[PDB]
């Protein structure tokens, strides 16, 4: 259970929900055809967006509990070390960040981590305080965008609708860059099937733990938009 909160840019807070569409609680979404997996129940939105120059390294920030509610580092916050998944961003090019909606966007998968060497993205996630952490790759077209940061707890996700999906946007304006277009985007809702082998997954091993039997674990969604 957690929300995203903050982002950074090359080491700079950007300030809290600034420039965040959040929800109201830490509850997951749960349903991949809601509406609600584009960038959760939205019912905090600001007119800010964000600079993030191509190249930087963005940070986004997950608490248990809005703000100063979280508490400290500890075993419930950033998330329960229970809740193992993969870590996600996908951007969307939009015409206004403050103003656009979020229905029939064209999203493209910047950023993803998942199982690796026995560790999920969301113990990189505990490591580093509630921080995550990608490169905005230094290609991409300048301009308007929605950034769609999500991490999938997969502890349930054995039965159908299990996973637990935790997901927010941040509005963005990306300076400088070069001119790629992704070729292939995807739709949201759409990107997800509640069958896809990431996401109906039974991650717990032989004697009981979260290393999903040693085997290769498939993030949901599409190929990585490269440079
Ligand atoms: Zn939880
Ligand atoms: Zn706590
Ligand atoms: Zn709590």
């Amino acid at each position: 259970h957690t929300i995203f909160q903050k982002v950074s840019v090359n080491g700079a807070d950007q300030g809290q929900l600034k420039g965040i569409r959040a929800p109201a609680n830490n509850n997951p979404v749960t349903d991949v055809m809601s509406s609600d997996i584009i960038c959760n129940a939205v019912t905090m939105k600001d007119s800010n967006v964000l600079t993030v120059p191509a190249g930087a390294k963005v940070g986004h920030f997950w608490g248990h509990e809005i703000g100063g509610a979280a508490g400290p580092n500890d075993a419930d916050n950033p998330i329960a070390a229970s809740h193992k998944g993969p870590i996600m961003v996908y951007l969307a090019k939009v015409d206004n960040a403050a103003t656009t909606g979020t229905s029939g966007l064209k999203w493209f998968k910047v950023a993803e981590a998942g199982l690796s060497n026995g560790k999920w993205a969301v113990d990189d996630l505990i490591a580093n305080n509630g921080w995550s952490y990608f490169d905005m790759p230094t290609c991409i077209a300048p301009g308007q965008y929605l950034m769609r940061a999500e991490l999938i707890a997969l502890h349930n996700a054995g039965s159908q609708a299990g996973a637990q999906f935790y997901i927010g946007c941040a509005q963005i304006n990306v300076t400088g860059g070069g001119s790629a277009s992704p070729s292939n985007t995807v739709s949201f809702p759409g990107a997800y099937s509640a069958s896809d082998p990431g996401i109906l997954i039974n991650i717990y091993g032989g004697s009981g733990k979260t290393d999903n039997g040693g085997k290769p674990y498939q993030i949901p969604g599409p190929a990585l938009f490269t440079c």
